[PDB]
């Protein structure tokens, strides 16, 4: 089993990337090979001006083709996913998530926003032909206690992340 | 009256940017001051990395403050507005469109996709507190004949554009 993790935050490090470093620890223990990407791995001109001959884009698309699932994480901006994340999603092949399980993580100031962000992501991930979109998981900015070093999360948040990642693994393993 | 036009296609020129060039022509003939922007007027690293010090962002936010209305155009990617357009909307102040009229425009391949971009875009403009979001012009790519030179549209798209721009001018007063 191989998994892609993608941080969609405009900053690095971020709350988004700290959630994915926690996920990679767990997935390392479950003998899942993880390819981890953030938006700062790409040339900004290639994202903003939608240039498909980016080197990194080819390597990302190759690793996505080999992946059984995707954990994608985004800050909540204007009641939706980040535009920074969407610039990369817009560069992927038309059926890039076919065959794959997707776990979406969202970070922000209030969980009241999760439903709107789930609803914004659904058509995009469905356009990419995701095989299985898991329910979105919200992490409150106040519960991500430190994101510059090894992640520190409140214990409620850890348990909720562990639970969602176990659902994700079971979803992959079933397939 | 002052109007901002904002092209969201990562390519300039594009089918959807051609709509704003016609819009700018039409509005200028009604004696509107039009400030026209596209994504080439910003440093991509400022948009992608959310750099609120960006000088071009500051200029844009100042001009938008003073505008009575916004016309925003996007292509349809992955059943939504372009990520590139959204990187800029994400850097605007939380109530940036309050008291303002917005005319959304979009071009895409299918009817399902014109519907999807409409459902995607309006909540973002609502989050920004737009006072009134017009119905909009959602055109099939084939409706744009020429998007270099002076833009050329099908008669049916020409008429929908003219009608929506008059509605927009009225809404400004």
């Amino acid at each position: 089993m191989r998994v892609i993790t993608l941080a969609g935050s405009p900053r690095f490090p971020s709350r988004s990337s700290s959630l994915l470093e926690y996920a990679r620890e767990k997935l390392n223990g479950l003998d899942v090979e993880v390819y981890h990407w953030n938006l700062q791995n790409f040339a900004p001109e290639d994202l903003l001006y939608a240039r498909f001959d980016s080197p990194a884009l080819k390597t990302f698309t190759e690793q996505l083709q080999q992946a059984d699932g995707l954990i994608v994480a985004t800050p909540v901006y204007k009641a939706a996913y980040s535009g920074a994340l969407k610039t990369l999603l817009d560069l992927l092949p038309e059926r890039a998530l076919q065959g794959k399980v997707v776990l979406p993580l969202a970070t922000g100031g209030t969980v009241a926003h999760l439903l709107a962000v789930d609803a914004a992501l659904k058509p995009v991930l469905s356009a990419l032909k995701a095989q299985e979109i898991l329910h979105g998981v919200f992490a409150d900015d106040s519960q991500v206690i430190d994101y510059h070093h090894r992640p520190q999360f409140t214990p409620n948040l850890q348990t909720r992340l562990d639970t969602a990642l176990e659902t994700f693994w079971q979803a992959l393993h079933r397939r």
